[PDB]
DNA sequence: CGCTACAGGTCGTCC
DNA sequence: GGACGACGTGTAGCG
């Protein structure tokens, strides 16, 4: 138990066993090659036929299965699933969560290895560039909206959504921002619009909306001007 | 080397480069247990400081760091980025993605495993339970949306956006559909709303909305009502 | 929990 | 290759 990894290559099902549950007692994580089946039911459902893949299951109950292309897991369990290694034909790791109820089936038919890691980390990442820093920037220096512009409120729920700013002009307008940290699309300059419209409801028609992006698609600008709203480049700060 | 998996515990430099420079020759999968630094530059910036981790690659470029938390790689790089392995003071992982450009590289410090799996399949995941499906049964049978509902057209694009399901009903309105596989959020609403509008332009107020799924959220609820748009729950079939 | 929206989202289709 | 939207999206904040 005070080793770091624990490897067995073609284990027996003695061995199997014995390292996946010492993987789960000792919330370690596990790793498997194997060939495999693997069945889903939950909020949806799938079936994968026989072939080879990497299994994980974190000691948090994240289960992952990955093939050898792409980036998303082809199935998957969220944090706080429960995992059963299950002794039949041949031995199945069943996953479980409870709400909504989702169960993960995966059929060994030949492990080709398994491993426990006992993995130290007291590390986390400090990530830079995103949406909420560009809110920051924007109230620690209004002006790269516009000269005069006040900001006010970050994540105000109005009546019906939650707006990323809401300010005040030089004429005293209310002002909807719409941030995006990437190139904007349809669906950003739809929040503007949506939250606008509320605001000109109560508020009158000189409520402005700026949609603020690096950039934005053909369609983002053909519907933002349609709408009368307006859009300020602005880059997402990295520190 | 003819195995499927070859697993070397503690690898020396040499023992690391020749198990990673097989794993991209062979087209194999890479997976690595080490102590690490990883460093991202690239749409965002991060830093992750040293720590345990597990790390793979794929033989089709794509790249993952998986703390013994969550669902999601703590760093990832996608598809088609390119790898190698460079020897300063410690070996790095560098992984870089064109276009946009990113880079990824991880420091080992310490790795207590290093192992290539060349694995085999030749299957694809079946899923059923998609928003595909709803729309396949809306067309099959359209009753589920109300009698004499003429489904005519899946996935248009009108002038701004793409609307799931494009209609006529039995008093010769226009009808759009919008579909959810899950309970329907503001989000979904505010697409809704947006192709009625776009198609009461051009047809005027004979256009009806409708939101076709399993439920609503208390937003999405208030939001369609206010709007007078129409709800009709569906479930998403899995056959 | 349920609502709401971001993410280095990833991914697939189709103009 | 851009635009657009679904996804078993996952994840975090907030009430
Ligand atoms: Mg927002
Ligand atoms: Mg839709």
């Amino acid at each position: 138990s005070k080793d770091k990894v624990t490897v067995i290559t073609s284990p027996s099902t003695e061995e199997l066993v014995s390292l996946v549950n010492s993987a789960l007692l000792e919330e370690a994580m596990l790793t498997i090659f194997a060939r495999c089946k693997v069945h889903y039911d939950g909020r949806a459902k799938s079936e994968l036929g026989s072939g080879d893949r990497v299994i994980i299951v974190k000691p948090d109950g994240s289960f992952l299965i990955h093939q050898s292309k792409k980036r998303e897991p082809v199935n998957w369990q969220p944090p706080g699933s429960r995992v059963r290694l299950e002794l039949r034909e041949n031995p199945v790791l069943v996953s479980i969560r409870r709400k909504p109820r989702e169960t993960l089936e995966v059929e060994l038919e030949e492990v080709y290895m398994v491993s426990v890691f006992r993995a130290e980390d007291y590390e986390e990442l400090a990530l830079t560039g995103s949406e909420a820093e560009m809110a920051e920037l924007i109230f620690e220096n209004p002006e790269v909206i516009e000269p005069g512009f006040k900001p006010l409120f970050r994540e105000k729920a109005i009546g019906t959504g939650i707006v990323a700013v809401l300010g005040r002009d030089s004429d005293g307008n209310i002002v909807v921002l719409e941030l995006k940290r990437r190139r904007a699309e349809l669906h950003a300059v739809r929040q503007l619009k949506s939250y606008v419209e509320i605001l000109r409801e109560e508020y009158g028609d000189k409520v402005r909306g700026i949609l603020v992006a690096p950039s934005l698609t053909s369609g983002a600008k053909r519907l933002l001007e349609k709408e009368g709203l307006e859009f300020r480049k602005l880059e997402p700060p990295k520190r």
